[PDB]
């Protein structure tokens, strides 16, 4: 079906978003379990596969608007060098995502491509829930301590 | 069945203390859980749902005793701002309850109305129960410190 | 996640109008039973239920967004004192609730909250379903008479 | 296998009838549905099923005769604006169905196409049935009365 | 409940695009059956049930908006006289519900009719399935030319 | 445990060329999901996971070396424009990666870390096991022709 | 099967190892079990039977080679007073193992003894994992700090 190349521009600027995240939170699932922190590890391997269902679900959704997938541009991950530095750069992440969600979000309903809103709102739905977890995290490092917070993750 | 007019109007008092005590509760609980404190959410959603079941049975008493059930007044919630805090607030809201309950049930035993006293005598039980777990979470707080209560009821 | 304030204020003018429905659909609910008629009194309970249900997706939503849920400001209960004045307070309250509910989606839709967006779709879906209720059963005291209405709705 | 040609135009007006009947009672029945008496909307969706089996049977014979079905000219709906009425409107609609089966089993008798004339029989059989039920209902109207017919129809 | 009438008229013009829908994949479906292309019979067939159940909420949701759903008026069915015509005939069908259904979607916005909208949301995923579906059948015989695309196709 | 720096840089490079597998992989199953060449998407999605499970096991054992994998460098990505391109398009990749694998497993002995080694001899393996399949698929296309193929590789 | 005597000898040397690791470790998980760290008693003495299961294939491997297999003689045990001193030896210990079996590995590899390699090979595979086991308990310590770190190892 012919989409509109906007919508095609947006759907792969959020692609490139995934792409990012699935390789940031891959890459700081493995620290974490590096280090013994296996809960944030699982965690975090969880939240890479929900971003690679995400990818997926975009890469057919450009293909059905005859458009071309971009999985060839990979933007800056963003790492990090301890537990609350790694939460925080997926934070960071999180909300840059969330907002390229909305201003895509506005296209697509703007020229009525109504299923590719659908499909954008049920991935913000889903990244608004791991920013919830990230701010939740950060939170109790605060109020647990960093210690009582990294213990609390060691065992899945 | 026509009732003691003090009886209903003790009986509408207890109701009025439930209906704070579930939003209060159920608010607690809320925070709780925003917070990463997911047992501590948990708990305090039982003993919300606790004074729900309460609630129904004084309605449907003083329904029975042909009197109106106030669902339409509503005391002030005490919610606080930290962990102890709400616990205190609970607590602090339980003990005027139980005062409550203990001048209701005085007045059913002179007017003869045993089944509304077996009643109160058994929110009296559970809330007893209640004011039980507030003081040993406070105690608790004071033994293992904060940041340890506080990691203890981040997991159900 | 910092919400927009205009967005949390509409969310506990829902949630306002959510909390005089459960207080408002219990009395019925109860009130029903204690006359026998247990089939309606079953209904409304659940109708009640179904409220709380939405509360507490409320409440969660305002305290994600980090605003602060209003338990404590309940408005003006509609009982009235017959089936049929009944079912009509509970269609004029859902009214002023779709009202509210649709002009809070406007709201969320301008700033680009689509995800409170989708939760206040969700509970005027169910809000329509409750009035489709309502509605029917005003149409059908008209078609069977009332009497025939009450025997109806005395057993389940 | 070539069929006769009037053989076919008498199937298609058959269909041209059964296609009328599919509407009209699918119709009826999500009227009844939404005023809340769910016994006859249920019934009367199991007859606009029926009526769907006929239509797909009758469309099988004709292609396999290699004349064209007719899915194209839909004949007048007979509505009506209360039980009685819809009920009087699918009974003479059935009158007029049956007639035209009765005509079309004729002809296909007398050019020898005996199984179109056994697949039209088991068709007259169902409607014979669904004239019985309707016969009942009408009669059932006058010795229950209408109130008490429409309450025995407000629940599955 | 009062619906907005401009709303009833798309909705019953989406209701008469299904209309033409169920009875053009129907006979698409018994035609494909009839010459032995047994898997786009079933196909096709699972379409037009799709259809069906569409209209069918459509119907029910202009009842409860207090409209009359139109099953009157049916509309000139694209049929086709190959299987490559047939799937052509099925797309421009297609295409031209999708249009109306978006114009649809902006009248439900613009009057504040959430729950319409949705449901023609949904409506409108199932038809860019079916025209996900269709392009790809028609690029298939192009890849794997007709005499093959047809052998895939004779068993279910 | 600290690994050889030479081990090193030669796991990221085989990982690098696992980052291209995979997305080319991907994007290749889903061109293939789009054309309705389900078979083939089926295969090649199941040859994206496995370079996805190799690049887990590379990155576990660059971090248990004390190494840092590179996820943040993409080459470039092999797609083809028709089936048969993004075969050989697969296989010139897998080429590459054979040969870089084995100059890796030449260091790794030469510092003898044998269990790098038996990592990389594993990975060998599973990327012949897919030359293999390449291979025989572009010989099957000219066995049984295009068209042909193409058709068996239509279904799942 | 007269295996080569220098084979021979370094399958002896490993042995040695595993015979003091088997001692080691026994002692170790005994003293933890003892003073109430019974998560690290279990899987210390998990490692033992590890290292049980190693040293016995290397006897059967030993005898089969028409060597005599040595567990005469015992080696000095690295056993340390606390928990951080025993995760070191025991690393410790590991390391010359490490060592050790990779001097064993290019004798094998230089006399074409391939199958005593390959045994050699899966037993530094096993002993690479308790090093990492290793290096992250040291690096929990670290992380959590050592009360946290033998708090979580109390219970299984
Ligand atoms: C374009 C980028 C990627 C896409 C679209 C993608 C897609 C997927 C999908 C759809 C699944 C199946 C998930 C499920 O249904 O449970 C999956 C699984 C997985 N992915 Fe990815 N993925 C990508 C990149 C990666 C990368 C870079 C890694 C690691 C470096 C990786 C590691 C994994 C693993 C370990 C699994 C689970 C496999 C299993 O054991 O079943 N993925 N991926
Ligand atoms: C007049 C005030 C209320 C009364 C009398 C009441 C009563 C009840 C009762 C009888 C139940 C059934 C519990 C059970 O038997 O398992 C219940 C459940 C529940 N209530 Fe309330 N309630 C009240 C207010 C509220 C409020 C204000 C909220 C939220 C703000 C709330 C949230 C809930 C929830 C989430 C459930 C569980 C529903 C489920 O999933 O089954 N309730 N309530
Ligand atoms: C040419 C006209 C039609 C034909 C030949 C037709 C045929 C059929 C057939 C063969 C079935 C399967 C019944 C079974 O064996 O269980 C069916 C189901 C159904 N039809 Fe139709 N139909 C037609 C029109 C319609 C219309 C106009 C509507 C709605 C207005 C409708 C609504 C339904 C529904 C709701 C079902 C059941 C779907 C389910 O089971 O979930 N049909 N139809
Ligand atoms: C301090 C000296 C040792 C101690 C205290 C010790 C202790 C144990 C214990 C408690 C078990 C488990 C028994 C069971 O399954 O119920 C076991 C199993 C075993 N041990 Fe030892 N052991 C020692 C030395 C050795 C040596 C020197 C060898 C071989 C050279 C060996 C080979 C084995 C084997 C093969 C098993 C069976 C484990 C399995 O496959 O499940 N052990 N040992
Ligand atoms: O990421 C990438 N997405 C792509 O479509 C792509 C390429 N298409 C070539 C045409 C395919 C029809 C070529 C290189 C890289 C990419
Ligand atoms: O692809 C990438 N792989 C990377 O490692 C990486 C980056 N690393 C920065 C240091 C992270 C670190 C800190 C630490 O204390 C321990 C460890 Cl293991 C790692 C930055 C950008 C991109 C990439
Ligand atoms: O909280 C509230 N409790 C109440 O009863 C109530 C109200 N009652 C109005 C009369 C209803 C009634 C009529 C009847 O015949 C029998 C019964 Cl039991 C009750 C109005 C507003 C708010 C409240
Ligand atoms: O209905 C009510 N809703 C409320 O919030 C509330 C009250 N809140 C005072 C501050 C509570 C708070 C502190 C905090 O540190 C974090 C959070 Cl989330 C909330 C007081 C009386 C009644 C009500
Ligand atoms: O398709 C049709 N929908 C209709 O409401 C309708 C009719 N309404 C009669 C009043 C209810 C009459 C004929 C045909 C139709
Ligand atoms: O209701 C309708 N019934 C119809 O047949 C029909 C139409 N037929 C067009 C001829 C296509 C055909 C070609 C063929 O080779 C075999 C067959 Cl059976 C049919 C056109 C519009 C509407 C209708
Ligand atoms: O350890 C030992 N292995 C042996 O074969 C052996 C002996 N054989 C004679 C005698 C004493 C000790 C040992
Ligand atoms: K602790």
């Amino acid at each position: 079906m012919k989409g509109d190349k906007k919508v095609i521009q947006h759907l792969n600027k959020i692609l490139g978003n995934e792409l990012i995240a699935i390789n940031q939170y891959f890459l700081h699932s493995r620290m974490w379990n590096d280090w013994g922190l296996k809960r944030l590890g699982a965690h975090e391997y969880h939240e890479s596969i929900d971003e690679m269902k995400h990818a997926d679900k975009l890469i057919e959704r450009i293909l059905f608007l005859e458009g071309l997938p971009n999985l060839q541009d990979l933007g800056k991950l963003l790492i990090g060098e301890n537990t609350q530095e790694m939460l925080q750069c997926d934070l960071n992440l999180e909300l840059k995502a969330t907002k390229d969600l909305r201003e895509a979000i506005v296209h697509c309903e703007q020229v009525h491509d109504y299923v590719s809103r659908d499909l954008l709102k049920d991935i913000l739905e889903s990244e608004e829930e791991h920013i919830d977890y990230l701010e939740t995290q950060l939170g109790l490092i605060q109020k647990v301590g960093l210690e009582n917070y990294l213990q609390s993750h060691m065992h899945e």
